[PDB]
């Protein structure tokens, strides 16, 4: 009750807990031997986030971007919306981007190409004059951070000097050209794919967008940072779920959302010292492993150089162990 | 004990409602009573509904997809199947996990229906799982009878159909006798103009499965719903305090409560006829909320239908089991 123990209970990793990027049911642990950073909808143990999102999945809303489509015919066109990072004046957490905007770099596309590994959400453009949707622009949109929009958007992984971009991955019924227009997109995303095949866990570390000051997660001895893997829909085979014959698609997040929520409500600085992990034991049908939580809010496992996904289907229960030195190897007994 | 099911964050900004997944900001008394089963659990670990305590996606692989006329551009796309056909759903075959428990509001021409549950998604190819990309739109979903020619609302799942109809024109309509539906499970409310409407759904719009217990007043204790601010199609930018009005959606339970009831059995916590009671401490007074064995919440507000604002709620404390015949304290 004064310790971090209650942040991670059995249900968080055995079917109830979802990840803090995709809001998908967590079903695996993904080690990241090469390290990574994440700030959006990520909290530390001192009540702080470096991102721009609250620990929830609602809607993405920005009232002042540029909306356009190419060419002289407005039917069945790709709709583009973009604004500058730092323009989210109505966001009380951070003005970097609208609450819920995904922390992934923009994958550009044009013509008839559907992008690969884009964060995609449903919604459209809306009318800055009155708040009404431009009903002919509803579609699935890729959202991400870029530089060089509108003519040549390219991915960027820093928010400084960035643009926030939304582009319909399929043709909207009728395009809209308005220099000032709003964006509205539901905050629960899917992964864009051009065919039926699953791709690697998404986002890969080098696709994650981070704000200045975001601490990095790197290996500490044999302890390696992890992401939490969930089953996420993909556009090329939207019906595919866990156990699909077309392959399983994973999305990854830096924290279980229940942990993020708990961290956002509390301050755990008096409970865990810098350089300590809080450790839990994960008990499987056969064997167990330890997970450690750092003061920066990253989770670790004692898996060393391994990049192999750990399946949680046989996870039985979680028990708190207590604070440990981060230099002490987390047990891996699977 | 049930005590930990309702803690302060559940009603002070973190907890969302179990129909719209909106942040709970008010308590809405229902003096006439109501029923709800979908994504609603009792204290005996069971639901009469067809949805798990989460908001993911609505997916059904075997419906009929159509649009009217010889021109496919900018048309209203219709999808329907029979209730009882959700074979892939381990909770209930009544409907796909996440399908909304609201009766269908018919519409035509260019008029947007009032008080419809609306979600984003489209039709997909039952043969390979690929989306019909030209059918993506905002769709009204609900239970009806008489589709495809004349869908009309029904509030019982028995003999019902599940219907999705785009409220705006799709880029290119699709006619397929067997086709899938895919719609994200977090909804918005349809309105025909910028004005907010009454809290949605009203009790007479809620669809229930046979056997669902009703929540009725017990003396001066009245069943409540949990109110959240929900987006509306007529003014999608509107949030709390909009000069075009504030739109509320309502649910029978806070989702965190639903989740907890789904994981454990609370049968031993309440003797017959009892509420589990919490005290809600506001800045200038307090009130009690009671939870019945059927999973419905009550307040001692009698005939009042006035929304209770939670902006001034400070903390929640568990009280314990109390007889339901005792008026719940209301001192605000
Ligand atoms: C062309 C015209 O007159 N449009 C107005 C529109 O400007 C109004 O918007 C509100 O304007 C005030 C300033 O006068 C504030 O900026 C409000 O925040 C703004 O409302 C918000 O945005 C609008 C677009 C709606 O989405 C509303 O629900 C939001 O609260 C509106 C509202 O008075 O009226 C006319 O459309
Ligand atoms: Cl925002
Ligand atoms: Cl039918
Ligand atoms: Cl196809």
């Amino acid at each position: 009750s004064i310790s971090p123990a209650d942040l991670l209970t059995t249900p968080v990793l055995t079917g109830v807990g979802t990840d803090n990027r995709w809001n998908g049911e967590i079903v695996g642990l993904q080690p990241v031997p090469g390290g990574f950073s994440t700030c959006n909808r990520h909290w530390n143990l001192n009540g702080s986030t470096f991102g721009w999102s609250s620990p929830r999945f609602a809607a993405i809303d920005h009232d002042r971007g540029n909306a356009s489509y190419p060419g002289s015919s407005s039917s069945n066109v790709l709709e583009l919306w973009y604004a500058s990072a730092g323009s989210a004046a109505d966001n009380p957490i951070s003005q970097i981007a609208p609450d819920g905007f995904p922390d992934m770099s923009f994958v550009p596309f044009s013509g008839t190409t559907v992008p690969t590994a884009g964060w995609v959400g449903f919604g459209g453009i809306w009318n800055s004059s009155n708040g009404a949707p431009f009903v002919t622009t509803v579609q699935a949109y890729e959202l991400g951070f870029a530089t060089g929009a509108p003519s040549n958007p390219q991915p960027t992984t820093t928010t400084s000097g960035a643009q926030i971009v939304a582009k319909s991955i399929y043709g909207v019924a009728t395009g809209i050209n308005q220099a000032t227009a709003g964006l509205f997109v539901m905050a629960s995303g899917v992964i864009s794919t051009p065919n039926s095949s699953a791709i690697t866990y998404t986002p890969q570390p080098n696709r994650i967008v981070n704000a200045p000051g975001t601490p990095a997660a790197a290996p500490i001895g044999k302890n390696t940072p992890i992401m939490f893997a969930s089953v996420v829909r993909r556009t090329g085979d939207i019906n595919a779920e866990a156990g699909s014959t077309n392959g399983t698609q994973y999305g990854a997040g830096s924290q279980p959302l229940p942990v993020t929520v708990g961290l956002s409500l509390n301050n755990y600085s008096s409970a865990l010292m810098p350089g300590q992990f809080f450790v839990w034991q994960l008990n499987f049908a056969s064997g167990f492993m330890e997970l450690g939580l750092s003061v920066d809010g990253y989770f670790y496992a004692g898996t060393g150089a391994s990049a192999t996904l750990i399946d949680l289907s046989e996870l039985v229960d979680i028990r708190p162990v207590g604070p440990r030195p981060s230099t002490s190897t987390l047990v891996y007994n699977l």
